[PDB]
């Protein structure tokens, strides 16, 4: 069986306030982005043969291992994860690996297992990705509420710039602290092509402890990109184009300084 993990970025990200268990509560909103990795997972007689990286420590070799235990042991199962997706930049790839290896199983090996029960086990977005489509979230940013978000033209743009996640929300200040994010608004401005009053509050940290970053949305502001943010804790940004030439031509240049891809964000 062949399948593709899509990205995602967050479509605005709000830090509402710190919660009395300590961690920080947010609305944020949840959209697949089209670059995906690919996956084919075959069964076999025995044993679980995994090729991707991390290996036993990877989430989608962790959700196989999970279902197959869940599952009675029905079988083995071979599985290649091709990334095209970078890692530990607020994409989600990991969590979408995991997802698809999940859904693949449940078609190979049915066995009333409950999906979710295993991916809220696994944790991080995958969830969010068994939705296949955008979602509107609280909480930690695991309380979810799905949500149609038109298909637009968009560009996402990987700097390489990779420090702990932890970081970022350990720098967040009660300044930095911001509403719920408007989101009738934001799909509205999302169809009419226009600039989406969205923000990303762990931009304040970001930009304060590395000014390389606002540089990097300079950049893309200079092409023609509507709305650009940095997904989430970062370090990948997002932009909306104006069409799919605008957004192919704007990848293109953003080669120059870094990775990027053209693709279509939202859709289900």
């Amino acid at each position: 069986m062949e399948r593709l993990a899509p990205a995602k970025v967050n479509l605005g990200l709000s830090v509402r306030f710190r919660r009395e268990d300590g961690y920080h509560e947010l609305h944020t909103l949840f959209a697949p982005f089209s670059l995906a990795d690919r996956l084919v997972v075959e069964p076999v007689s025995s044993g679980l043969h995994f090729q991707g990286p991390y290996g036993r420590e990877n989430l989608a070799y962790r959700a196989a291992s999970l279902y197959l235990e869940a599952a009675g042991q029905p079988g083995g199962v071979r599985i290649l994860l091709e990334k095209r997706i970078p890692e530990g930049a607020g994409l989600g790839g990991g969590s979408s690996d995991a997802a698809q290896v999940l859904l693949a199983l449940q078609a190979l090996y049915p066995a009333e297992v409950d999906l979710f029960a295993l991916a809220r086990t696994l944790g991080a977005d995958v969830p969010f990705f068994l939705l296949g489509r955008g979602a509107e979230a609280r909480g930690v940013g695991e309380r979810l509420k799905p949500l149609a978000l038109p298909p637009v033209p968009a560009v996402v743009f990987f700097p390489g710039l990779r420090v702990p996640t932890p970081l970022v929300y350990r720098a967040v200040r009660p300044e930095d602290f911001g509403p719920d994010l408007p989101v009738e608004a934001i799909l509205e401005a999302l169809a009419r092509g226009e600039e989406p009053p969205y923000w990303n509050s762990l931009e304040g940290p970001a930009f304060r402890l590395f000014p390389e970053l606002k540089e990097v949305r300079g950049r893309m502001r200079a092409l023609g990109l509507r709305g650009v943010l940095m997904s989430g804790s970062g370090s990948a940004f997002f932009g909306l184009a104006e069409g799919p030439d605008h957004a192919r031509r704007a990848a293109e240049a953003l080669r120059a300084w870094g990775r990027a891809w053209a693709g279509t964000l939202g859709g289900g």
